[PDB]
């Protein structure tokens, strides 16, 4: 009844991928239990950093991408959810359940990825796990993993970044396709989808 319906909480920042040096790394910044209150409060002091994030809600750990000033990730992840901040909850400013994706105005603290116009095909994928997979592009939404390997290898990387050789953004990770739970492609929201939604 409506004097006990329940709030969903927000998503929370818990770490981020270390791009900045010559080795990939993930960090962890709040752990279960903090992650849990800030979940219910919406109150996140903790300095943010970097392009990719690693978030979480009560239920499900992803990844999320900050591109032109924008932290983008999937809506099967995150659904309408707030994000926690410093000041508390932050409405999301782009929701498209069309093309699984979501975005929030990117933290204070973050860097954003610049969106890739080099037409190229060769492509790398970031994973919760600071695994740096080649892929080649396939067509708009597709791209092939040079190297297969098992989904659970890429399971919780949702959100995360598919870049040029340059370093540029060129899409959002949404779907593996997968035969005999070997990942062998990987479907992304590509950038030009976000800057039509910008
Ligand atoms: C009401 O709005 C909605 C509601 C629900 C929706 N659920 C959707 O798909 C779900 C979730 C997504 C997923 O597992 N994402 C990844 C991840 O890591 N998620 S996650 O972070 O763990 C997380 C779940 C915590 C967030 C990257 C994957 C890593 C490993 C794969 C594990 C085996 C799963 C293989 C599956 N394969 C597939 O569907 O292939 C088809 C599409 C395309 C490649 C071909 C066929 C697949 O990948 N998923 C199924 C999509 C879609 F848009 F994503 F499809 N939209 C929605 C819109
Ligand atoms: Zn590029």
């Amino acid at each position: 009844h409506m004097a006990s319906m329940k709030k969903k909480g927000s998503v929370v920042i818990v770490g981020r991928i270390n791009l900045s040096g010559d080795t990939a790394y993930a960090q962890q910044t709040r752990g279960e239990e903090g992650c849990q209150e800030t979940s219910q409060t919406g109150r996140d002091k903790n300095q943010v950093e970097g392009e990719v994030q690693i978030v979480s809600t009560a239920t499900q750990t992803f990844l999320a991408t900050s591109i032109n000033g924008v932290l983008w990730t999937v809506y099967h992840g995150a659904g309408t959810r707030t994000i926690a901040s410093p000041k508390g909850p932050v409405t999301q400013m782009y929701t498209n359940v069309d093309k699984d994706l979501v975005g929030w105005q990117a933290p204070q603290g973050s860097r954003s990825l610049t969106p890739c116009t080099c037409g190229s095909s060769d492509l790398y994928l970031v994973t919760r796990h600071a695994d740096v997979i080649p892929v080649r592009r396939r067509g708009d939404s597709r791209g092939s993993l040079l190297s297969p390997r098992p989904i659970s290898y890429l399971k919780g990387s949702s959100g995360g970044p598919l870049l040029c050789p340059a370093g540029h953004a060129v899409g959002i990770f949404r779907a593996a396709v997968s035969t005999r739970g070997v990942a062998k492609a990987v479907a992304f929201i590509p950038v030009e989808s976000l800057e039509t939604t910008m």
